[PDB]
């Protein structure tokens, strides 16, 4: 197993990071709580389990509640593994790096936790549970900030997991793309994606966005239309995948016919998107790229005669935000919108990323151009009304909008666009 | 017809509300749909699950921050959440029965709620939120018990919704069955079910159980094997569907070849299952049927020579529970395991389970317009079989035959049946699911 070799280095890195912070904050150790199952109100049914990101940072156990990791960075990390033996229920490489204790029932954990928890930092969601167990330090900000800062630097093990994540997601994206050109409904396209990725809905790192025509302009679109539209014009799919707790996050936009103004508009955004990806470089502030994206959107708006102005004028008047209202992208890893994106240092001192770009960091680059009713209405109420080609806006509105998103690893002397290296056009 | 039936539904809920607020000296009742739960340290959210007490009034189950204010005399007030931000996209029959006011942001609901919330009962999950608004009565038990008791009596509207929920589920079960005989994996079978029901995973009222071979013996099996088994022997699917907040809950078990001892075992269990369905009748304690199920499971174990005893002997020695460890079934409606099933009166008193089965919680006396599941089972579970082998009943068990039947896992057959005054309506088998 190639992962096993890399994982040995991963643990050693986390141990080193753990040593530094527990010594700095004068702690005996850190306790990571995987989480618990949430029960639905007045019911005996449960929400799907979502593991604490700080927990799965150590190991690929993301489907098991009531698990505990006790670490100080010097000794082997203690893993309290939940494993019920009741009759209604029911070894790998990472197992050898932990001292594993089996937990048969949730409230039996206290006998397995350290006796004096005065200087053990509880890292988890369930503060009432932590207090009941005797923990007093819960998610200490210096500790959270330290881990979150270094989470931006992915180990070789993590990079491998994120590559496999894209690989699965790209398979889904190609299958979804094929379903679109066959005239399938949003629901059917989603089924094709889930089938190709072999993912259940709750396996996807975020709710898939599967939008046809006007629905493409809906930034937080979640629904899946069961009925295919009479006419197929555009398709926007924002979807990813999971591998070992690590996420992919990819968006592609398609014109149905492959020709016409919207088809050219998509391709223009593509060339801009690729150009923005290749601007990723160590020592460079991510905010610089976001600014350049606005320039490129303004040029696009100008070239396609959507706004009757030059690119620089569109930027100065603040018109671009009407068509591109969100951030250029974000760090990605264990979390889709990964932590540490705003941090200037370990202490912890719209756009989701402003942090200086360094090697071993992973980003998304997702420029967008949309025709959104409420935003266009606001623009029409300003003095910029005169500058807008409203006829052109009316022409492109039925196509909804455009977003193109890749996941890129930044290396010291090169860039690794995982998504496009997997040949997803 | 649904629009017509819904008028009577609202009238019924109004009258129930009038009775309970008068009895408990209340000004009204507030039903909170709930909120979206955010994942720890993240900006991703859990799927929204609506408060059952809220969707009891209306078919709005995908909307948080909604509030219903009712006293049973005036029209029920519906505070409907409907944001206008540019990230979101911005009149059915049920709308006319509510005085609707739109809520654009969740923290603006206080302006729409009653001024004096002292005698207004808050029915919701978010206590500190309600306390912050001014509410003081948090899910008062006499109010909870009263509503939950009468929740057992489904209105004509609710029955119609449950028929449709069952109609959808059966379409899935047929597609799943076909996939099984085509030799597909558990994951592929689940995909077929979701497609045929046009359900997303989070639309299903519970996590589907799609089990092949030995997995059929796992009662709380949740995984979906991506790899098809090299040998195809058995298939158990426990799966339902949603319509307007109401649930279906259906189980079927299949033998792959349709021949052999396990195939005959499934066939025998089916005839028992149908017979148990027809035992549903007004005036009977549900525990009476549970007892008969154990008798029939014992008879099956005896006839197939799995246990070398008569049916009475197997029951008396408490051996049946090794092969049939759970309850015969439950009330079903807005919730899969619906409320009120253990209540003797509307005060919340418990109808005690029959002797020998202290863990049976569906015990309430059967009446018309109540909806039940009938799910007898016969499984071969390692843990329970191990327990049996350690007892003095070890000598009575045909262990060689058990070993031959173990790779097939187990059997469960489940329908959803409406009890009427004169007849029984097996919704599942009416929809032509063998
Ligand atoms: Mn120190
Ligand atoms: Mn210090
Ligand atoms: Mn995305
Ligand atoms: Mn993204
Ligand atoms: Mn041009
Ligand atoms: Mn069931
Ligand atoms: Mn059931």
């Amino acid at each position: 197993n190639k992962l096993a070799v890399l994982y040995a280095e991963h643990i050693a890195t986390l141990q080193k990071r753990t040593r530094e912070i527990i010594e700095r904050e004068n702690l005996d150790g850190v306790v990571f709580h995987s989480g618990q199952a949430k029960r639905q109100f007045l019911d005996d049914m449960y929400y799907p389990f979502k593991v604490n990101p700080q927990f799965k940072a150590w190991l690929p156990v993301i489907d098991n509640p009531h698990c505990w990791i006790v670490a100080n960075g010097t000794d082997k990390p203690k893993l309290i593994f939940y494993r019920p033996v009741d009759f209604w229920h029911k070894n790998e490489y990472w197992a050898d790096y932990f001292d594993i204790e089996l937990l048969v029932k949730p409230d039996q954990v206290e006998k397995l936790l350290p006796y004096d928890k005065a200087r053990f930092a509880y890292i988890g969601e369930y503060l009432e549970v932590a207090q009941a167990l005797g923990f007093e330090l819960m998610n200490p900000e210096p500790v959270m900030n330290f881990y979150h800062y270094h989470r931006a630097y992915k180990t070789q093990y993590e990079l491998a997991c994120m590559r496999e994540a894209n690989k699965i997601a790209v398979q889904g994206h190609k299958a979804a793309r094929d379903a679109f050109f066959q005239g399938k409904s949003e629901f059917e396209i989603q089924q094709a994606y889930l089938l190709a990725t072999q993912h259940s809905e709750n396996d996807t790192p975020f709710g898939n966005i599967v939008a046809l025509n006007e629905n493409c302009a809906i930034l937080h679109y979640t629904h899946f239309d069961r009925v295919a539209p009479a006419t197929h014009r555009s398709f926007l799919i924002d979807a990813g995948a999971n591998f070992n707790g690590y996420a992919a996050d990819i968006t592609r936009t398609y014109d149905f016919t492959g020709e016409g103004e919207f088809a050219e508009l998509v391709a223009t955004m593509k060339q801009h998107q690729i150009a923005l990806c290749n601007q990723l470089a160590p020592g460079k502030l991510y905010g610089e790229l976001h600014l350049d994206c606005h320039q490129r959107v303004a040029q696009t708006l100008s070239d396609f005669n959507i706004v009757n102005l030059s690119a620089d004028e569109i930027v100065a008047k603040g018109i671009t935000s009407t068509f591109f209202p969100h951030g250029l992208g974000h760090h990605i890893g264990l979390q889709v919108h990964d932590v540490g994106g705003f941090m200037a240092d370990e202490q912890g001192a719209f756009l989701r990323c402003t942090r200086k770009i360094e090697a071993n960091q992973v980003f998304t680059i997702e420029p967008g151009l949309y025709f959104i009713d409420s935003l266009l209405g606001d623009l029409a109420a300003t003095d910029n009304n005169q500058h807008i080609n409203w006829d052109k806006v009316a022409e492109l509105k039925p196509f909804g909008g455009i977003r193109i998103e890749d996941n890129i690893i930044v290396h010291e002397d090169s860039l690794e666009n995982m998504t496009r290296e997997l040949e997803l056009d």
